[PDB]
């Protein structure tokens, strides 16, 4: 059993290049289909590239997320692709479609006995 494409046409992505572009986020992801590249304090900063390396892509269709999706890689329910820069290369990063429900899937400080 699986989510599928419910949830947004909105995705989260985390471990962007310090020097990486809205077009280059975009070539990055136009692969599935067509969507546009936004991110927190955009409208206030003096630069083009996502603050502390993250941002939210926006897909035309809900099916160019379970492409997304059906190409990312997968650990302990996190999902992952790969991007790169100028800079930055082969680099892994992770990727969380849009969805207000609850799931099991949580990892953070790692296991323990007590």
């Amino acid at each position: 059993g699986s989510s599928g494409s419910s949830g947004s046409r909105k995705v989260f992505v985390g471990g962007l290049p310090p020097d990486i572009d809205e077009d280059e986020i975009t070539a990055s992801f136009r692969r599935f289909g067509p969507l546009v590249v936004d991110w927190p304090h955009k409208a206030e900063s003096k630069s083009y590239f996502p603050p502390k390396g993250y941002a939210f892509l926006l897909f035309q269709e809900e099916s160019s997320v379970q492409a997304l999706i059906d190409a990312c890689l997968e650990e302990d329910g996190k999902l992952y692709l790969c991007v790169s820069s100028p800079t930055i290369k082969d680099k892994p990063v992770q990727i969380r479609p849009w969805n207000l429900s609850d799931s099991d899937f949580v990892m953070d400080s790692g296991p323990s006995s007590g």
